[PDB]
């Protein structure tokens, strides 16, 4: 039995519209809104400083026409600035499509879909959810940076993540559009600390709840665990502590089934499933969120 | 250690310009490619004919203004036609944002893009893999009917699927553009007999290799499976028959693992993973083709 749940990202289309190429001296992606197009700071940088930029003298180092900024036309830049670890470059023409927007950061076990692109052609989308380590289990290859990270409220488009790097193992970061990087990260090419990443326990408990929507109870007992109690635990077992939103709400009301004993299930699960599965798995998922299990399942957005 | 490894869809800004409503007598999605626009026959059924309709006589019953075909506009239907399953509608303007495109069958263990829409509006993308029994794991609701599915090779879009039906298990089905449906289905609301899914073989093979790209090999022996020996166990343990492709090849000149050892892997692997993992998972995973891993972690298109 299938649970009807995908990796669901937005439909693109608003978003491949704002995409452009910049060059400068590498050749990265763009983010082209109004008159600004903003792009990471290292297409500054030689490929031979890559480990250790000193970005503000690249900055200084650069006039507007350093920056060639192409859409597949030319854009003229007529300003440069660096925020963080982006540049906004101003443009002489400001994007007929740009779409109505916002910047926002995204939370750790908070989803967004993803934009990938290389030459400012945009190549697939996907989605993800930001870990508790501020990294995403992405899928970037060299000249990807500048993709951008997105969530969406009705017609408007939240800009969240501008992809930077990759990390030793495997997984990736970036930037919000403050120019803050997530998490602890340096967009240097030098090996960094990771934070260690946890189980998302409201996604957890999200994909519980899928399960019962599904036909799949056999771990529901009337035991249960308060939120104190289990955020204690989840400090010493590599969890997140768990904070109940309104879609959990949701999901505890349509099921009949209590936040509380989703909570002592987990922490039984996590000893082991005892070769029985959930949702065709033998192990706890907590990559869908409580909103995707609303929407895909119940049609509730 | 993530293996860079999504559910990777195709940018969908090309396929939400062709998507329009279409209202008979419910409402559902169709798409409008030149002066034509496809959506599913049962449009034309009324909700307590659903289980057992007539669709000739009801293809008789309608003229050309009983069609309403709305763009997120209003198209003037001036022909109508039914192919198998679906409902070729003529109209008098010719989509302006027409693609390139051809249609074409997806076979099992290939993966398409789909576009999730209601109501003509785009909603959600995702990407699916057709099963060996002619089902799709998805995310469908009511409304979603007409949604559209695709791959895309260069600028050209490769429609192969409309959206029609969800069975039993939860899984999903439609038709082809020829209007034939997948498998043995047939678009009534009547309980079907499904059958079997499988393994697919040669995704297993991909994500073996791709788990031994991420410097994950502890399951590689220097035992060897014929294809012919394989074959003949994968019709007794629910795996498709392998036949290998050139993109396969590719992984195993890169790695340096020969398939037949990895048709070994997988029949010891059947048995059980004995508490090891593989990229993270204790299943074998059939979710990702060859073509996925040499795009995604090779960069190879
Ligand atoms: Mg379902
Ligand atoms: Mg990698």
């Amino acid at each position: 039995h299938h649970s009807g749940l995908v990796k669901m990202s937005h439909p693109s289309g608003d978003v491949e519209a704002c995409m452009v190429q910049v060059t400068c001296g590498m050749t990265l992606n763009g983010l082209w809104l109004d008159n600004t197009v903003w792009c990471p700071r290292h297409v500054m940088c030689p490929a031979d400083q890559l480990s250790d930029p000193n970005y503000d003298a690249l900055l200084i180092s650069m006039t507007n026409h350093s920056f060639s900024v192409q859409k597949h036309a030319n854009l003229r830049v007529v300003g440069h600035a660096m925020q963080g670890t982006l540049l906004k470059l101003t443009v002489d023409v400001a994007n007929p499509s740009t779409p109505a927007y916002t910047f926002t950061t995204v939370k750790p076990g908070a989803a967004f879909s993803v934009l990938a692109c290389y030459n400012g052609r945009p190549t697939g989308t996907f989605t993800v959810v930001m870990r508790p380590n501020y990294t995403i289990k992405g899928s970037f290859l060299c000249g990807s940076c500048g993709s951008v990270g997105y969530t969406k409220e009705g017609s408007v488009i939240n800009f969240c993540y501008m992809h930077q790097m990759e990390l030793a193992n495997g997984t990736h970061t970036g930037s919000a559009f403050d120019g803050t990087m997530y998490g602890a990260f340096m967009d240097k090419q030098v090996h960094q600390v990771q934070l260690t990443d946890k189980y998302c326990s409201v996604n957890v408990v999200a994909w519980l709840y899928a399960a019962i929507l599904n036909g799949c109870a056999w771990f529901v007992k009337p035991n249960r665990t308060s939120v104190v109690s289990f955020n204690e635990w989840a400090l010493a077992n590599q969890f997140t502590e768990f904070v109940g939103t309104q879609s959990v709400d949701m999901l505890a009301v349509k099921t009949g089934v209590a936040i509380e004993q989703l909570l002592y299930a987990i922490q039984q699960l996590y000893t082991g499933f005892q070769g029985k599965q959930i949702l065709g798995s033998t192990m706890l998922e907590d990559e869908f969120t409580p909103e995707d299990v609303n929407m895909q399942i119940m049609g509730v957005v």
